């Protein structure tokens, strides 16, 4: 019988983006009869189950009645990227959002990533210590009741990271309200410096030119210890500090 032959009958189901229907691609090697061009069923509204009755010339009565439990709507489902601007050159937060209500049970919905040649199985993913400056490939699918109905590709890049240290030549006194500090710039991208002048509890910054490689520090107690601090800072998503160069000197 036709029940008998197509008892078991698998579907796939392929998204119109333009019409917002489905097609079930009927998984038989012969061209079936229904009640089906080139064994697809058009025009299935998301989230709706309808019936099919199947039948072949190799196959008696009853027709094979099988029940399409179609997905929801492609467009109801947005790959969304959740990195926190302050880690956005380290990480990468992916997440689907559902952007529309549809009325398919949500415990029939998968979701699964593929980043390198890590494979995930969850609504949301992150990775992190990623290098900064990178783009990555990140692939993504949606199944319902374990049926792809959906998929994207998402290329993420990883925010310009934090900047130098950069290297002090030196810091001397050479007069009894002045001392001099001398460096080379930092290896990454910056946009300033930031020095700082500390004499103990008292503390003081500045904010200094990217070309810039000496500075020249007035009116100063004389015969007292000083540490300067500088570091070189980057505007990104967010303002990215390096780490600080320290420096020590003692006026006349
Ligand atoms: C139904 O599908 C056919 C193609 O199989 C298409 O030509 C037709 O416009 C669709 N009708 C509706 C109402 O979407
Ligand atoms: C379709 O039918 C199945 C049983 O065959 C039922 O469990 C399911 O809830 C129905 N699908 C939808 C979208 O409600
Ligand atoms: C969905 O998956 C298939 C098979 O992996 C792939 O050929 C297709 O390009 C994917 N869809 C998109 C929009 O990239
Ligand atoms: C660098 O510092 C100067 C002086 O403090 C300032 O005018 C300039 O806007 C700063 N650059 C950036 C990118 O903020
Ligand atoms: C970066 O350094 C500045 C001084 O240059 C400091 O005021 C600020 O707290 C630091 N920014 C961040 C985002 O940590």
């Amino acid at each position: 019988t036709c029940d008998e032959k197509y008892a078991n009958i698998t579907v796939d189901y392929l998204y119109n983006k333009e019409t917002k229907l489905f097609t079930a691609k009927l998984n038989v090697n012969e061209n079936v009869e229904c009640g089906c061009t080139n064994n697809e069923v058009h025009n299935l509204t998301e989230c709706k189950n309808a019936s099919v009755s199947i039948s072949h010339n190799s196959c008696t009565a009853p027709d094979k009645t099988l029940i399409l439990d179609v997905p929801p709507g492609v467009e109801k489902f947005q790959l969304h990227d959740c990195t926190q601007v302050e880690k956005a050159d380290t990480t990468i937060c992916l997440k689907w959002k559902n952007i529309e209500t549809f009325t398919c049970d949500t415990q029939n919905i998968t979701y699964r990533f593929q980043c390198g040649n890590m494979i995930f199985d969850n609504k949301e993913i992150k990775l992190e210590n990623l290098e900064p400056e990178h783009e990555y490939k990140c692939d993504s699918e949606i199944l319902y009741n374990n049926h792809k109905f959906t998929n994207a590709s998402k290329i993420i890049k990883t925010d310009f990271g934090s900047p130098g240290e950069p290297q002090i030549i030196f810091c001397r006194s050479e007069a009894a309200h002045q001392g001099v500090i001398t460096w080379n710039p930092p290896q990454r991208s910056f946009h300033n410096f930031t020095l700082c002048y500390i004499k103990e509890t008292e503390k003081d910054c500045l904010n200094l030119d990217k070309n810039l490689i000496k500075y020249d520090l007035q009116n100063l107690k004389p015969y007292t210890k000083y540490v300067l601090s500088l570091h070189a800072y980057i505007i990104a998503k967010v303002q990215r500090n390096g780490s600080a160069a320290m420096c020590h000197f003692t006026t006349k």
